[PDB]
This record gives C-alpha cells, sequence and structure tokens, in this order.
C-alpha cells in the first residue's frame, strides 16, 4: 500500500510505527508550507522561478538586513516570478509575502563589556550565534552580530518597516521578540487601518515569551518557534520542549504554527543535508507544525533550490506517516462543542472524508475561514480552496494541507451556476495537477447564499 | 443536566457509570421499538387504540395459534385503530404488522375431556409419552401424547424431555415397543397442547411445513410488513421463507428467529441473508442450558450491531405482568440491559396477548427504554463503530456518517431524511445518532418497515408531487419540520441536519445541510 | 477455547461481545458469592447440607420475622450442616452468617382468623385504614390494620398507600380521628403481616428491637450485619454503637432502600464495609424504571472504592413456585455479575419456595458463565487509571500480583492472610485467576466471602517451630486444596503472596511458581 | 512539578504535549546510554577520564581504520581511565567496549591534499593495481575490483559521505568512465556507495574474521556488525566469534535497503540493532531514513532488544562548541522515539569538542526522558506484548507495575548475565533499574539497556546463600543512597530468585528505605 495506510490502521501508536514502510511511496500533495527567506542567493527572478517550482509558498523578507529600496525589489521580484505562471489558471501557485520584523536586536562594534573590548546602553554574555561566551570586567568560550543576554519591541524603525509592508501589500508579518500580548497590539496599531488584512505571526524567542505564551497565542494569528534566539536565551537542551509544547497548544487552538531556523544549515554549504537535519524536518511535521522554514539555506548559500526541494521531499513522507487515527479522535474529544454552522459542516465534511478515503475536500471560501475550519481537524484528503480573493488565496498557506486556487472568471448571472463553475473549476484543477483521478470520491463544502460567514452544506460527489 | 449528559461526558466507562443520575430526567423520543403480540387481551380496536398511544409500534401475529380467519381480524383491527389517528398527518403513527411464523413446534395432546382440564404431574412418577393416534386426547397424569412421532427413535435412555415452557420436566428411563417410560424430574400442572423440547436431541422437522407456506401466503395476501421466522437454523432456511413469500412479496423484511444451538452455531451465515434477527430466549433457553442464553443474546446483539441490521430481544421481559400490575425487579432490569446491550426492539408476548395488563405492559417498556437510552454511553459507542466499521465508498454511508458526526457537534435535535425505501434512514441509525432520525417518505410500507430501526421515526407524506422536483423536496423537508415541531422533537432555535439527494429515486442520497429552526 | 478467552482478547468492547461463545465452557471457580436466606424451606440440617454443596456461602437471617429463639436454631443449624464437612480440611467450606436487621418496616395485621387466608381488595371500593389495636386481628375486605401508629399524622389526603410489595394500592382521600378512608386504586388478593410502603410520605432507623437484635447477633457470633433502611452515615454509627465493644469484628453492610439513601450514598459508602442494593423497597420508594440506574451507579462507585457490593431481591422469584427461572430472571443474574456485584442473593427463593436447592444451583451456574464474560481488559485498565497512587506495600504487591497473573494466565493467586485484608486488595483489581486465601482465622476465612473471587481455606495445623517452614506448609496447603477441587492442574503457573515477618499488615512479596 | 509529571498525567497525547514545561527540571538518572567513538581526539587517558565523568558508557572502536596495535592501546587506555575510579565501589562506573566491524567497504585510494572533482567533468574510475595512487581530478581508484562489472551503464556512484556523485556513462576495457554529477573536494581512502547495484562483496572478509579474533582475545563486550543484510550474516559473525566468546552481544548494523527489507529475520537472531543513518542515508533516499529509524526503533521496542540510533547527531560540534538546533532536536527524538543508546562519531574521535559532545547528549537525553509519556507507553506494550509463561518475564512486568503504583525510586535486581535486568527495562519503568552482578562483563553489556545501572559486586560469597543475596541487595541500596538514586522514606522494589544461578528469577518484594 501507499501513504503508510497499513501503518495508518494500526491499533496503537507502537504497532503504527512498527508498520511504517520505506517502500510505501507517498501519494499526496505535501501539506506543510515552505517559507524561504529571500537573499542574494535567491533574489533574481529566474532563481525565484525555480524555487516556486520546487515548492516555495511563502517568501520571507528579513528586515534585520537591507534598505527599504532593497526589499522593494524583492517583493517586486517575487511577484514577477509568480505571475510568470499566470500562464494557466489551473496551475498558478499564489505565493505569500511575509515581512520579518527586525525588532530589538543587539549588535556590536565594527573582557570588558562597555579582541578584549566591546549597542544596547543599559546592558550596563554571548556574541555571534552563541558560539562566543563572556561572564560579568568579565570570557568563557572562544572563537574568531547578534548579542543575546539570557529594549522596546517596537522601535521607530520597526514602525517605519511595517508602514513599508502595508504600503507594499505584504501578506503576513512575522513579529520579532514578541514577549507579551501588549506587544502584538503594538504591531497591529503600527500596521494601521489600511492593514487589518495582514496576519500577525508572533515570534517566540525567549523565556518571557515562552512563559506568557498563552496570552500571546490568543491575540495572534499564529506563532513562530524561533529556535535561533530561543536556543540561546534558554538552555539549548530545553528548546525541544518549547517547540513541542507550542506546536501542541497551537494545534489545539486552531492556529498556524511555524518551526524555524537551522533545519537544513549544512546545505548553506553543501549539496546534502546531515542526518540530523533531515530528521529535524520530519519531526517538525510529525510534531504538528503548520509550516517549516529556511534561512541561510535560501538566502546565502550555494544551494537555495536544492534546500527547497528537500523540505518538500521530507515533508511528503513525514505527512504520509501522521497517525491521524489517534489524532482526529483526540481533537473531537478536546474540541469544545460548537453551534456555528461552519464548524459543524467542516467536522462533518472531515468525518465524511475519512469514511471513503476521499481524495480531497473542495471548499468555496471568500476569506478562507472555512478552509481553515476544515484543516483544524487535519483531514488527510487535500483541502482545495476555490476563492476570488488572491489575498485570502495566499494567506491560506498558513494552514496545513489547504491548496488555494485563485478563481478569475467574472460572476455568472445565476448564483447557482457560478458556485457550480467554481466547484468544477476545483475538480478540473484537481485532475490536472493529480490530486484526483476518475472514480475518486470528493467532498464539496459550500453555502446557502452569497458572502462570507454562511458555509453550511456538504456533498459527496464521484469523479 | 438531562439525558445523562454528565455521564455522557465521562472519560471512561467506569466514570460514566459513576455519573448516572436518577434525577437526570430523559428528554428524547424513546428509540427502541416495541413489538406487542395481539391476542384476546388486545384484539379489540379500543384496546388497540390505547396500546398505540402507549407506544406500540409493531403488532405481532403468532401463527402458532388461531385460524387465518382469526388473524385476518387482527390485521383488520390494527389497521383500524391505526387510521383512527389519520386525523392529523403530524401525529399519525404508522404501525408495522409482523407475522410470526409457527414453525416446526412439538405441542402435546389435549388432556382427558379437557381442552380446559388440568392434570397434575407428580415428581417421582412414571410417565408414558406415546405417539398413538389413540392417546391424542387420552391424556392423563401417567400418560401424555406428543404431535411429534419420531421422538421415540430420538430420545435415548437417560435423556430429558421438557413439557410446557421447560417448567415440567421428564427423563427417558426406558425406550421400548410404544411408549418411552420416563421419571418426572419435574412437577406441576400440565395443559392441553403445550410445548415440547428435546435438548441434546436432534430434531428433523422441516423448517417450512405446508402450513408455514400457507401462512406466508396469507401474510403476503394481507400486506404484513415483516416475517419473524421461527426455528431458522441455517441460511437455506431463509431462502425457503423468501421462496414461499413469492414474487408478490420481496418487499417484506425477513427476521430470522434464533431458537437453538445449531442456529446459534451457524449464526453468521444466518445473519448475512436476513434483514435482522430475533433472539428467541423462549426456546433457545430450553434448547441450551439456561445459563448460556445471556451469552447468545449479548453476542448476537453485538454482531448484529456491527452488521447494521435490526435485532430483537424477546420473551418473558415482563411476565409477571401477565398477572400483576407491576414488574419484578428482574424484569424491569432485563429490559434496560436489552436496550443498553444494543437491542433494536424489545417485545411482549403473554404480557400483551393474554394478561390482565396489556396497556400497562407497553407503558413500561416505554418508560424503561427511555432511561436506558438516555443512559447510553454514545461516546465510547460511536467511537467503537467508526473503528470497527470498514471503509466504504457508497455516497449514502458516507453522508450518514457525516450527518451523524455533524449532529454530535451541535446537539442537533433531529436528522431529517428523505427516503424512498428507508435504506438511508437505516444508514443513519447504524451509528446511533442521539438526535432523532425523522424519515419523510411516500411509501407507507417503507414508513412502517422503518420501525425495525433504532430511533427512526417515519412520517408518511401524502401530497401529490409538485411540478418542480426542488420545490417538492423542500415541501417534504419542511413537512418533517412542521411534524417535528408539532409532536415536540424540535423547538425554534434548534439546529437540524437534513439529508437528501441530487436526483429523484432510490440509491442516490448524497447531501447534508445544517439548518436552524 | 475456554473461559471466553478469544472474547477476552478483543480490541474493543464490541468485538468482545461479537466473540462470546456459548460452547466455551467456563473453567473457573465461580467467584460471586451466594447469600441464601434461611427460612422454613431451608431450616433443616439436611437441606442445609444440600444448599452448601450447591454453592451457598452466606446464610441470611431475616429479623423482619421470627423470634430470637427461632433464629438461634437457625444459626445452630447452619453451623451443624457446616461442620458436617469438617471431615477433610481440604474441602471444608466456611459459611458466613449474616443478620438482616428488621429496621423501620411497616406491616399490616393478621387476618380475621387468617394466618393463611385472604381478603380480596376490589378496585374502586372503600378501605378503612386503621390504627386501633382492637382491630389488629380484625382484617376484612374493608379494613386493613397497620402497625405504624404515626401513619395517621404522616400520610396526607391525596396520598398513596402501597400494600404487599407495592402490588395493592390505596389513595388517601380523608384523614379520620381514628383512621384513613381510602379508595382502592389497585386491587388484589391481600394476605397477613405484609409490608407497607408510604412513599413521598419518623420511624428511627434503630428501634429498641433493632438494638435487641444486634445484641443477639453479637451474642451468637454472626459475621455480618446487613443494615435495613440506612439513610445517612450517622445511621451506621448507630448500628456500630449498638453492636458494641464485643463486636468491632462484625462487617456492616449498609442497605440502600430509598431515595435519601441513594442521594447520600457517598457518605454512606464511606463509613460501611459494603452496600446492598435493596431493589425491593428501593423499587417502590422510587420509580421502578429508575432502580437499574441506582444499581448500576452503586455497583460502580463500590467497585471503585474497593468495597463488596450486594445485588438483592427477586433475582429468581418464579422459582419460589417453579423448577426453572424466567428468561428475565436468568438474565437478571448475569448482569448483576457483569455489572460488578460482589455477591448476589436469594430470599423467597430459599426461605419459602418449593425449590431452595435448585435456586442456589442456578445462581451458581449462571454466575460461572457470567464471570467468564467480564471484559477485564477495559476493566483492569480503568482501575489502575482511577485508582490513586499508593505507598502501602500491600496494595503495591497486590496490584503486582495481579498484573503478573494476567501476563501468564495464572490459574490462581494464593495468599496467606490473617484478617483477609490482603486477600481483599487482590480482588479490588478483579484478577481473573482465583484468589485462594489460606488463613487460621475461621472468622476472616468467612468474612472473606464478601469479596469477589476470594476462596477462603481455613488452615487448622498447629504452627511449626520455624516460621519459614510454616509459611511453606500454608502455601502448599493452598496448592493441594487447589488441585483437589480443580482450580489448578499440573503445568499451570501460580502467583503466591506473603510476608516478611509474622502478623497482620506486613504482606510484601510476590512469587511465581509452576505447578 | 519536576520530571514533567503534570504532562505525565495528561489524558491524551495532545494534552500531554500541551503540558510540557521548560522550567520543570528533570530529576532522574539519564537512562539513554552514550556510545562515544575513540579516536585521536579521545585516546589519551586523561581525556578518557573526562569523557567518563561526562557520561560516556560505551566506547567504540571503529575497525574501519587503524591497525590492531592501535586499537590494542585504545582498550588499554579505556580500561585504565576506567579503573582510575575503582577508588570507591559506590561510584565506579563500568564501561563497555564495543568493536565496530569494518565490513565490506569500498574506499578510494591515496592522492593532506585534495584533488577537486568538478561537475560535468569526466571521471575515470579504476581498479588498476598501478594507478593505486595515480588518481586525480580525472581518475579515482577504488579497492573493489568488481565495481566495474556491477555498476551498469547509467548507475549512480557516490563517493565520500554521498557528497561526490558519479553516473557511469561508459564502461570501456579498463574501467568506469563516469560524469561527475555532483562535484567536490575529494580526499583519500574515502567511502564509496553503489546504491541499486548488487554488491557481491562478502559481509565477512578475512580481515573481519581477523578483527573479531582480536576482539575476543581482548575481551570487548559488544560487536557492532557492519552491513548486516540477512540473518545468515550474523551467524557468520557469531561463528567467527568462536567458542571463547558466546559471551559477546552482537548488534546488527542496518545500513541498506535489503537489510531494511529483511529487518525481521535480522532482529530475531541479534542482540540488538543499530540504525546506521550514515550509509543507510545514501543507500536509500535521504527522505526515507526517518521511517527506517522510526520503524526499527518501534519493532525493537516490542521485541525487548536494545536499539541504537547512529551518526551525525551532533556533527557541527566536530568543529563547533555548540550544536545546531537541528542536532539538539535530533537527539531528543531519538530518545522520545525509543532508542536504547545514542552515539557519537566525528564528534568524539576527531573534533575539537569531545567532552562537550558527550556533556550535551547527556543533558538533552535527561530532558527527553523526563518528558516520556510512559502512560500511553507502558500501556501500549502490555497490550502489544504477547502473553508469556517465563517466570522472569512475569516477575519483571510485575516489578514494573509495582513501581508505578508507588513511584518507586528504583528496582534492584540481582542478575548474573543481566537477562533479567533486561526484562525489567523492556517495559521502561521510570524507576531506575539497579543491577547487582559479579560478572564485570554482564555489568558492562548491561549498558546497552535503557535505565539499567550496573553495580559490580566484588566480595567473595558468604557461606549461606540467603545471607549473600542480602548483602548483594543492601549493597545496591548503599550504592543507591551514596550516588543519590534513593533517599530514606523511598520505597524500592527488589527482584531476586529462589536458587543460585542464571535463569531462575521469580520473586518481587517491596521494601521501604
Ligand atoms: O470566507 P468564508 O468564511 O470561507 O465564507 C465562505 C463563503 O463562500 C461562499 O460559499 C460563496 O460566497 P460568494 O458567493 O460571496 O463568493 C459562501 O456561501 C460562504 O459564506
Ligand atoms: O430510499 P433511499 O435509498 O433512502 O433513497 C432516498 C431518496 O430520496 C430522495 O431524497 C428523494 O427521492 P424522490 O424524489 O424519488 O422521492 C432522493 O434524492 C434519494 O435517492
Amino acid at each position: 500500500q501507499q501513504q503508510q495506510l497499513p501503518a495508518a490502521m494500526a491499533d496503537t501508536f507502537l504497532e503504527h510505527l512498527c508498520l511504517l514502510d520505506i517502500d510505501s511511496e507517498p501519494v499526496a500533495a505535501r501539506s506543510t508550507s515552505i517559507i524561504a527567506t529571500i537573499g542574494p542567493a535567491s533574489r533574481s527572478v529566474e532563481r525565484l522561478k525555480e524555487m516556486i517550482k520546487a515548492g516555495m509558498n511563502i517568501a520571507r523578507l528579513n528586515f534585520s538586513h537591507g534598505s527599504h529600496e532593497y526589499h522593494a525589489e524583492s517583493i517586486a521580484n517575487v511577484r514577477e516570478a509568480v505571475e510568470s505562471f499566470a500562464g494557466s489558471p489551473l496551475s498558478y501557485r499564489p505565493v505569500a509575502i511575509a515581512l520579518d520584523t527586525k525588532g530589538p536586536e543587539i549588535r556590536t562594534g565594527i573582557v570588558l563589556v562597555t579582541a578584549n573590548t566591546v549597542d544596547y546602553p543599559n546592558i550596563v554574555i554571548y556574541i555571534d550565534d552563541g558560539l562566543i561566551s563572556l561572564v560579568v570586567v568579565t570570557v568563557e568560550n572562544g572563537g574568531v552580530k547578534g548579542v543575546n543576554l539570557p529594549l522596546p519591541g517596537l522601535s521607530e524603525q520597526d514602525v517605519r518597516d511595517l508602514r513599508f509592508g502595508v504600503e507594499h501589500g505584504v501578506d503576513i508579518v512575522f513579529a520579532s521578540f514578541v514577549r507579551k500580548a501588549s506587544d502584538v497590539a503594538a504591531v497591529r496599531a503600527a500596521l494601521g487601518p489600511e492593514g487589518h488584512g495582514i496576519k500577525i505571526i508572533s515570534k517566540i524567542e525567549n523565556h518571557e515569551g515562552v512563559k506568557r505564551f498563552d496570552e500571546i497565542l490568543e491575540v495572534s494569528d499564529g506563532i513562530m518557534v524561533a529556535r535561533g534566539d530561543l536556543g540561546i536565551e534558554i538552555p539549548a537542551e530545553k528548546v525541544f520542549l518549547a517547540q513541542k509544547m507550542m506546536i501542541g497548544r497551537c494545534n489545539l487552538a486552531g492556529k498556524p504554527v511555524v518551526c524555524a531556523t537551522q533545519m537544513l544549515e549544512s546545505m548553506i554549504t553543501k549539496p546534502r543535508p546531515t542526518r540530523a537535519e533531515t530528521s529535524d524536518v520530519a519531526n517538525a511535521v510529525l510534531d504538528g507544525a503548520d509550516c517549516i522554514m529556511l534561512s541561510g539555506e535560501t538566502a546565502k548559500g550555494n544551494f537555495p533550490v536544492e534546500a527547497v526541494k528537500m523540505q518538500h521531499a521530507i515533508a511528503r513522507e513525514a505527512e504520509a506517516a501522521v497517525y491521524h487515527r489517534q489524532l482526529f479522535e483526540e481533537l473531537r474529544r478536546a474540541a469544545p462543542l460548537s453551534r456555528d454552522p461552519t464548524e459543524v459542516t467542516a467536522i462533518g465534511a472531515v468525518e465524511a472524508a475519512f469514511k471513503c478515503c476521499a481524495a480531497a475536500i473542495i471548499v468555496l471560501t471568500t476569506t478562507g475561514r472555512s478552509a481553515q475550519l476544515l484543516s483544524w481537524y487535519r483531514p488527510r484528503a487535500a483541502v482545495i480552496a476555490v476563492t476570488r480573493s488572491a489575498q485570502a488565496a495566499r494567506q491560506v498557506h498558513l494552514c496545513r494541507g489547504v491548496f488555494p486556487l485563485l478563481y478569475r472568471e467574472p460572476p455568472e448571472a445565476i448564483w447557482a451556476d457560478d458556485v457550480d463553475r467554481r466547484v468544477q473549476f476545483g475538480i478540473e484543477s484537481g485532475k490536472l495537477r493529480g490530486f484526483l483521478r476518475v472514480g475518486d470520491l470528493v467532498i464539496v463544502v459550500t453555502g446557502w447564499r452569497p458572502g462570507s460567514g454562511y458555509t453550511n452544506i456538504m456533498r459527496v460527489l464521484s469523479i
């Protein structure tokens, strides 16, 4: 069998692992999203072209580096690479643009903290990547940038940066050093009226944030486990607890979670990843992460495309080995009851999908909310979302296993007939890229009248 | 809270019990069906009228007694009692009519000048069983006759021979030239024509006698809805019934009676060809040790649950009520477990055919079953299905499971299903929602056969079809809603699930929608 | 396979059922205890002898009837029938003797020259209920006499009055300065000295008599007190008070017979030794549709707390008159057992019916099967989970002994016990292997019948010089006994639980032996 | 609370995660074992001393390199560092010695220079005696003659950690004309993999035989066998191992498809299994290892045999004083997966941070283990485990259950071979399993099992077996106190037998301290 089905039917977790099969080829669209950071190594349009084709979904601007002019070009490039496949509505792959806020970093001069002597005033102690170590009139590690010490979250610059972001129609803000819920209100304030549209993904990068995680989760659209700083700010042995914990809470709350930093580092320099790294990816996926990310790997290294091609392979397998069985069960039980017709339909659509090994669930969505309520349960069938809002169609990448499709055609006269052309559009698209073959069954989720908020029907159709 | 919700939310089975509340008033239509047997105590229309109001759902004809003329009258009466409430399509309660085949019985002679007379059998007494046309009548206390000749060549020295209801007991302590000479291991008053069983003995009687055939033919002729088949012992036996039923009655459901070892042994082949099963505790508790029935019942109700087919739990659930206006603790308790075991319906015999308290008997089944059902631990139960249930590719199954799950999510009050044959209602109850499954159908027959299914509530839709299929479907749906409101399954504000199809005709259900009332 | 093993391995409850086998002969001591009430039908010694051999474990004195002198004789007869098998220490089956407190009953009078003669109460007719002692002996179709004086300043007009097992029925329409004037709502054939129930309508739990009765109990060495109409934990403190210093030994089994009791059931569980679900009065005091929930609930909480629970009244009624039980009745037993019941009981069936021995032989059969169909799997699991942690070497061993038993399909767990405590902590988990308890205290060896699947063996031999060697003769004694009565055959494994030094409270060792 | 207890009591896996606490200090012996490979970076006695103190448990000789004389010295050093703490029988930490068989490698020739191979550029692969050292940017020589007859036209050929890639483009008379599909700096005598070729090279060469003979002669405790591909292969090793060493545990390395394919037959005949991510990760797609790992650890768990997770768990430390996030997290999952021990290679043999590499595997494993969800876990075994009639199985399960009931601090077992200790850890108590034995060897082999802490008992036997058994028990408790596994008031479980000798465990007792 394929997609680890035998292992998907085991009665306990153990037997399940006992049943994983290295010759059980996956056969599914990979559903974890890929965020690639744009940098010299990947700024050109041609390179972008390739990285999409490889599976990129979200491009990341790192405002820790580079002028505004510099990033203006980056967006401009992404967008161009992207529209180069406007070629064929059935294959067009939207790409998000996320701006990674620079935040209150602490760099150093171009041992007495002030080779022997070293821009955060009230400092009055680790330099670079945490390889260098000094202790308070102080040096405990050696070595030939960041400065982390186990400031305002929103500087004048940060503000300036978000304004830029709004002005340029970025889709997502990854917010650096969120340490308390007031901090995301800040971002959202700076973002201004013109941009309630933009998802806020709070970065967790230190103890306090870890500590106040719950308040933070409640006000954000999602979370980023920033193992980079976090893994210096706290003992390096503990991160795996913060990640696992955070992915889990996030999973419960129905919000997209991102696992970050050093998942494929060696590739910065080399054409294959270590065994550690490969295995780092599978587990982030198995853990529950919504999307997994690349930095050095894509921004400066000799193998940007290859980096992306891997996350894509690893994630495919990983996702074929998820123990939905225990997993879906666990949710229903944990999920509180609900009276909102959309929740209700989605849980239905999902149960339905399991009963028949549905190939996909197809949902007309305006904002994507309903797409999202389908993946809260983590179907295994693909969630194909047909929408006209190129933006929703993009933001929908923050959600496991939802595959946006942007629908261009001008509305029919008759609502009924339009809905149907949008559905069938999904199916067509579906066939074309190979999510469904004739004979398959498919679930289709829709509404009883035009506009967001009214999803409430589920239907079973054979292809 | 009501309907045992807090016990419905317990993390384990044990906690769940620990949480049952005797001041947690149920609040749901009872969903185990009640079969009442019609007899003198309940053959009048007025009485019939009462017993429906009390919750009867299926009337049972016991072709082990009485002429065809006699049973004609019974149908004729049910039907009349039943249309006495045609008075409001929203309250009209269809009722099944089930013919309980008489099968290969072994009753005894009519006593000495006594169709009323009772001899009295004494412990430690020689008794002659005979097969002589002579003693056909000539019953005494030292002699009995049996309508099953071959019994001499089939009971060996030492074997036990049971008379009337297992209550009277005898052991063959001498085979020879005419009688079998037995010692009365069991005492008590014997009648005319009572029942005989010979455990550990292999009975050879055809499942389907000429009569049995005759009876089915009558049944088809009069439009009964269900055949309960006595003594089914192997799947060829139901092919028999269905054969005799003839072309004019593929419509009729066949409910194989399990009444002995062999049948229990070949239970699987049996289950596969029938529409359901009846656990016939009566004979089955004489045919095997009486300590072992409870296993046959619990096993059979389980397998049946799995297969998706309606199962019935039978005989002596309320016996003391044949004589008495209240049940023993045993009896009350016996019902709750039938329902907690999984039983699709639970039945009444003496209790409704003979006894001084027919209506009351039915009122009780109804109360008991309400509580038992409120006390069902769906939680573990639904789970266990999904898991046991194999995968399926049939759009209907798929919808039903969906509808169901959807109903849990919102505490849906009802699932409304348009159905032509009932199939689709059935697939909804296979999972045992807890919301009521209201089935709107134009086939008065299906609408009746649907009573064999836990928590389905037929509504017969009369109106002639609209021009536009769409509009028709919608008047049928709303019909259900109206009905629903009227009898109190749903109040404004409630949510409801509606299950329908994409084109006219059976076999195409495939849509599920959520509507507020 | 036997003992429903294939159904014992099923992955869910459902498949478990799906796999019960009527041709899967049990092969296990039955572990639910049988309580038989003693009465004329079962008072003789020879009958007694028979009923033991059939499986009786506990004889029940019903102090609702019969003088002290009468019950004295009964005990004296049990004990004799019992010691008639002292003849082989390896077979001897101890029997308990339990006294069933009469409590705050309400019964009618004897009939107008009618100790076994009946009036016939007719539906819709006037019945004069009376409190006048002059009429005590004057029962007719128009007058029932009741031994509860206050019934007149307690039962309101409109009120209902059930008579004889809730079968007769009477509605109070006028309070009189000398009695009640009711219209018969339900009629039937009314006899003498019959139980009266005034539901929804000051009788002390412990009357002077009750006290008198316990004193008798203690005086004669009864083992258990089944306490009628316990409605609140202060009621058992009362019984225990009356039982007095000479009897802390005696187990107290609080009887649940009404709403309040059901309502306060927790406080009552906590102070008693066990509980009896008295379906009789319970089934009249509350709606009859609800008992099955007070039974299921009570059995469960009891199961959780580690306390024996008893399932009572009308399990085999038709046998009072008939040589076979109804299909209801049979299936009532199996569920009591499948529910969790520690012991299941007979009353009419054994005290006044024509089939006492048979009654007992059925409860025995039914319960053997029923115990072969318990779903331990989910069961043992649920316990460990529910059970709190514990730091008491005995719990800790027992849980161990038990898990160990499961691993190997142990045939039995053999336990040395002085008081039986340790036997009990083995059965809290409901092993499936039999818990054989070797003890020198004929009393513990008896009280240990309150516990599911513990089979006492009374060890007579005078102690060896060497503790070690004594322990070992007591173990091996168990094994011998076990072989003899068929709990274990060569090749079986066995678990053996014991202590590191003499006296109660020190169990702490578990060992695996092959036979 | 500590040791992730609140997360320990969650009703489902998810809640369990939701409940992990980064301020919930662990408080338990780490129970995953640490194998560290001895190399220049860690061959001195002083360094060895340090590495033990940091947690090392098993030392690995890699017979892929270095003469016998060379490994003789390594043993001779381990042993010395080790007995440097014979100084207090309560602290002494035994250390295994494991011989990592070299096996059927294909390695290249000699040029510290590195000819650089370039993408596109044609490479000639040879087996020609004469070009043994002539090899160049355009010529690589391999020590496996047959490479030419067995790599079909268009088969791939990797060189060095799969970093160089070559597709056979033609096969002329004197060898493989490939095309450098992946380029790189190439070194000397470097490892070469031919996936989807059917290599005919014998598991057990003459050398391999020679090597085990050395192993036996010198008393190594464990053989990690390279490139086990079928059960007949371990019989070989066991044969070579010879009569004088039935003692030695054989741990079959899994390093390729076939092995992964026959994994069952292989599991049944070995003492354990090594998931060799190195070769395995080049022999199959690299995206698939995590399923070989997860699968093999799980089956292994079921079977009751110790499993090792191998290769590149901390790589960057070869060069750096801290691990990458990837690497850290690689360790925790090995542990959460079920791994019996986790291993170090470059990190301990060649790198600039041997002691540190060991310190980290220690810290990560501590937490990983505190965060184990026994709850679901123990359950899952009992259910999976088939029934058993062996009194030792039965006691262990029992001792274990017992340990959960009272938050036993430790399970103390007298063991002769260690088997019974092993059956205690099959269930993964959470109390430590302290094993008192007189066989310094078992006491070392025992480190292949999660959470078993050998204690070597020296004293000569009492007259009275009873009394002996008791001094051995109490010995544990003493030790136990001394190193802090147990404090007064603690409860403890003790497992023993009814008579002297292996095979007869059968008693379980509860004692308060
Ligand atoms: O943005 P959401 O919340 O997913 O809403 C999905 C909406 O899409 C629809 O299916 C179609 O809406 P439009 O016709 O406005 O495009 C609605 O029925 C439903 O309300
Ligand atoms: O009898 P079944 O198999 O339940 O089929 C139910 C049928 O009822 C419908 O909802 C309506 O059918 P009709 O219009 O023929 O009455 C169909 O869509 C569906 O096929």
